[PDB]
């Protein structure tokens, strides 16, 4: 069976199938907070989403772009998993003859500003609370609730997308998934169930599926140079195991030992006994016959071994009957055909006597003569793949396109020697009187050679012969139909691939066996008495596998465009950098799956690039969530990294307290946030090179003191910086206030002067609150010398805002969906795996 | 007012002939047409497959079959009098193939 | 019901779905049902449901009257919800029909 | 010095059946001290051309 | 092409698999020669061409 590594990795895949990314809660994640100052009518509204990203990840540096990619992926996964929740069982109360929501489910916390309010403000907030309504809406003819809440846009878009996904699942997907699955159940002779859809609550239950069922075959097939991997995993997951049985020995007793005094080569080869290597070789032969084209048998002759003449002539004459290797497909290379034909030419000449007159052909090609009273032309039995003569499929329909197949890229029904795969086989009695062309002609020329005994032998075990091809026919045309099968245009090319001599296509693997091996294969038959146990989980396996592949595809698609957007921080980078970035951030299962392929043959970055311009992507929730997340994460301003930083001296306000009460009613705060970038005439761009020459001349610091006496702005470098949010009640420490955005050192060593200059990579944004006491002088904060602050940062987004009494509830503009608490939600994604196999009748 | 269904679970083992005869007895024991219903679609399709497979698996000397166009079960004609088994498929609006 | 199930239309009456085994069909084929006696409580069958009906009649009546004050008086029913009077009547009622 | 991947010469298909290398008899070989010296000599002749 | 013409196939397959290792070994030796060895003691072009 399988090597244990593949069994382990497929078990890991099935385990990775069964986790849950979505959530079910009662109140959505709280996004807005209010800070109350000494101001009783104005508060500071802060959206906690910004500060929440602000505290994740490590500092970005130009020296390690791979860590930059890792942080970007980590933050994108953070925002992706942030909003993956579904509202269910939402609380409410009832007044004015209408159901009204809760202040908690509003998503906004303002409970700490109520007791400082006034009577009019309490009345207004009461009326505004009374304003909110819930509408009894419908979706897919099922009642739902509609209300108004508040949430940040990046989470809101993912919430909307998941709502769209669940609506699409509830609309059409599951019916066609069931129909597709039942068509597989019909064709594959496998029985499934629908019990979980059939309780007496089925009418009023919300369905959830994580994996879309119908799988796009191109999504598995587009993997470059993975044909061998698809083959090996196909035979790992779908190949069953049976037993070998021989027919009644009285047959061979009467046909090749009818005479006892004399003997023939077949009489000596029928009494032979095998060893383990011959059983392994017969295993190899049947493996080749279960997969035409991709598996090709070759020959070996061991150095410690010797062949026998009886063995080789019997091998040739039997191998003309055990294989089909011509017409539109093939099974064996040309060398196989040449040795089989040589063995035939030997077998038709060992006992050449007067009663048979043979006219030798003039050509030097072997097997060129005419024999018999009819003087039949034996030149037909050349093995050319063009005509297919010398095999079993010669002059026989093999490939056909009968009905619309479940797996849209595999329409085939392969019929060896004219038998059909739709009738179940009763092997004890089937096959007495069925025939085709090549077998009958072989009998005719065997008699034409005077060999009566072999003719009797083959005629006797004609039923045995055809019933074991019937079993192989079954095992090929019901078990092995899956997305791993060879694609039709891909399949068409093997005969040109083999006969041309080039390898633009994937080269099929080759296999090698011995001569007596085909003899020991002939007089045995295979029975599939125990089918493989991993059949019922295959569709699930494809849907997960296809989902992970599409995830890495979209990651490649968007992440390959990092350097163009940011040239000055990805200067030395390579596509290999984000290649390893995503290899560090993916589960091991698909890595092992591509390990089974890429180990044999090499791949490069343009292979991946052509792979990702391929538009093949498999529908799934994770793809939807990530796609709208990366669309939402397009603005790197939301990615807490910026360059709009300035070292500019300004003075902290030191207010005059003419009236303590009026000043207390208003809310005063300080921030070095910049409303707009300054004019370009007040700022000069500085790089490492200008700073280096400035230090080199010996006039570095003096130039900075002069230009700052000019009261200007400095943009130290274009390198992005990490941003950090602070809130305080008192003065900040001197380190963050008076600090410089650079570094400059100079030392002496061995008669030389050394100097190094750095640019700061860490910057922060902070907010300052003024708290005053009643018994304070108006000029209490007045100082002889105002303080200097030298940090200024600009942000488009309004992170923090001062809000009046009524303007707090203007945030209510988010349309939120709810499912009733009298509903119930289940998932049936793992319910894809259930099913039983219908063992065929056997004797 | 009552709907049946068919149960599978790996814990039980049977001769496969149970379904071979079960298709026949299902087509001879329930009514799935006219002005009401007693079956649902999936097990009706399963019974159709069972009856088809019983009409296909055979132990005496072979008679000839002519398959029809589509991949739906029972799309063929059989035997010396060329009797059409396509009339035995189940449709809820029509109701052929059962007691009603 | 039959157009409802074949068209997928939303229906008030769910046909109860059950499940049997495969060989059970063939076993049920080889049996017959014979009621050698009739149900005794049949002889008291009709009057029973009459009492049933009467109780339902009563409750329906006061249900309507409750709705009247919801139209009649908003201020003493600031927090009106139909479950309130529903449970209020359904507490002071015979446990038999409620159990049914 | 780095050896090539073991999977280039053969690939497995199941528990018992597996391809074999055309140079399988020569692959299972290990050099001696003189043969290591010769390998070093070849790479040195390679590393300076001419 | 010669071994394909010689009827020899498995050896051709082994070599066709082997090729990238061969050429990346030579790519690294090219890097070694052109980058690491640049010194005055390298042979000047006159002697190398002579």
């Amino acid at each position: 069976f399988t090597v244990p590594d593949v069994q382990k990795i497929l078990d890991d895949i099935k385990a990775l199938a069964a986790e849950q990314v979505y959530k079910i809660v009662k109140v959505p994640s709280i996004s807005f907070r209010h800070i109350v100052m000494q101001s009783r009518d104005r508060v500071l509204r802060v959206d906690t989403y910004y500060e929440e990203m602000s505290q994740v990840g490590d500092v970005i540096t130009e020296d390690e772009p791979e860590k930059f990619y890792s942080t970007i992926i980590k933050k994108v996964r953070f925002i992706r998993g942030k909003g993956s929740f579904i509202l269910h069982d939402i609380p409410t109360r009832d007044h004015r003859g209408m159901e009204v929501a809760e202040p908690e489910v509003l998503g906004v916390e303002f409970k700490n500003v109520l007791p400082v309010l006034t009577a009019e403000h309490r009345a207004m907030i009461q009326n505004a609370l009374d304003g909110s309504i819930i509408e009894n809406g419908n979706v897919a003819t099922r009642d739902v609730d509609v209300f108004i809440g508040a949430c940040s846009e990046p989470v809101y878009r993912i919430y909307n997308r998941l709502q769209g996904y669940i609506e699409a699942v509830q609309l059409q997907e599951l019916r066609n998934s069931i129909g597709w699955l039942e068509r597989l159940g019909h064709r594959k002779r496998i029985t499934y169930s629908q019990e979980v859809l059939t309780d007496f609550r089925r009418q009023d239950t919300i369905w959830v599926l994580a994996l879309q069922l119908p799988v796009n075959p191109q999504v598995v097939w587009d993997v470059p140079r993975s044909s061998i991997a698809n083959l090996i995993m196909n035979i790992a997951t779908c190949l069953p195991t049976g037993e070998y049985i021989a027919p009644n020995p009285r047959i061979s007793s009467i046909t090749l030992t009818q005479r006892i005094t004399t003997t023939g080569p077949f009489a000596i080869l029928t009494g032979s006994t095998p060893t383990a290597q011959q059983l392994n070789d017969v295993r190899k032969i049947y493996l080749a016959l279960m997969f035409p084209g991709q598996i090709i048998l070759d020959l070996k002759i061991d150095p410690g071994e010797r062949m026998d003449p009886a063995v080789r002539m019997v091998a040739g004459v039997v191998g003309h009957l055990l294989f089909t290797a011509g017409g539109r497909f093939t099974n064996l290379t040309q060398n196989m055909a040449r040795q089989l034909d040589i063995a035939l030419n030997d077998y038709l000449l060992y006992m050449y006597n007067t009663r048979v007159q043979v006219n030798y052909g003039p050509t030097g090609e072997p097997l060129d003569f005419q024999i018999g009273r009819n003087q039949y032309d034996c030149n037909v039995f050349r093995a050319d793949f063009a005509t297919g003569t010398g095999y079993n499929g010669w002059a026989t329909i093999d490939v056909e396109y009968r009905e619309p197949a479940p797996y849209v890229h595999a329409q085939r029904y392969i019929r060896y020697c004219g038998i059909d795969s739709r009738e179940l086989i009763n092997p004890t009695t089937y096959g007495i009187g069925m025939t085709y062309h090549c077998y009958n002609e072989m009998l005719r020329m065997l008699v034409a050679a005077g060999k009566d005994s072999e003719a009797a032998y083959f005629r006797s075990m004609l039923p045995f012969h055809m019933v074991r091809f019937a079993r192989i026919n079954q095992i090929i045309n019901e078990d092995l139909h899956s997305v791993f099968s060879l694609p039709d245009d891909m399949f068409n090319a093997l005969l040109p691939d083999l006969i041309a001599g080039a390898h633009q296509n994937a080269d099929p693997v080759v296999l090698d066996v011995s001569w007596i091996s085909l003899w020991f294969a002939f007089n045995r038959s295979f029975e599939p008495t125990h089918r493989n146990e991993m059949l019922e989980v295959a569709p699930l396996i494809e849907s997960v596998y296809a989902s992970e592949l599409s995830v890495m595809k979209v990651d490649m698609r968007h992440l390959s465009l990092m350097q163009r957007r940011f040239p000055d921080v990805l200067i030395q980078a390579r596509p290999s950098h984000f290649w390893k970035a995503v290899l560090n951030d993916s589960p091991e299962a698909v890595k092992a799956v591509m390990n089974l392929s890429h180990s044999h043959n090499f791949i490069n970055i343009r292979d991946m690039m052509r792979w990702v311009m391929l538009p093949s992507l498999q529908p799934s929730l994770k793809l939807a969530l990530e796609e709208e997340a990366w669309a939402a994460a397009n603005d790197f301003e939301d990615l807490m990294l910026t360059d709009q930083v300035y070292m500019h001296r300004d003075m902290l306000p030191e207010p005059r307290l003419d009236d303590i009460e009026r000043f207390r009613q208003e809310g005063f705060y300080y921030t070095n946030m910049l409303e707009a970038p300054p004019e370009i005439d007040r700022v000069v761009q500085y790089t490492y090179e200008i700073a280096r020459l400035q230090a080199n001349m010996g006039q570095f610091r003096a130039a900075l003191r002069r230009i700052m006496d000019d009261d200007d702005w400095v943009r130290f470098g274009g390198v992005l910086r990490t941003v950090r949010v602070k809130f305080y009640d008192a003065r900040p420490p001197d380190d963050v206030l008076q600090g410089l955005p650079f570094s400059y050192d100079t030392n002496e060593r061995g008669g030389l002067a050394y100097a190094t200059i750095k640019y700061a990579t860490e910057t922060t944004i902070f907010y300052l609150i003024y708290n005053v006491e009643f018994s304070n002088t108006p000029d209490s904060l007045v100082l002889i010398n105002p303080t200097y602050t030298m940090t200024k940062v600009f942000i488009n987004k309004r992170i923090v805002e001062r809000v009046r009494v009524g303007q707090i509830l203007a945030v209510l503009n988010r349309r939120f969906v709810a499912y009733k608490g009298k509903m119930r939600i289940m998932d049936i994604t793992q319910s894809l795996k259930m099913g039983t196999k219908l063992a065929a009748p056997t004797v």
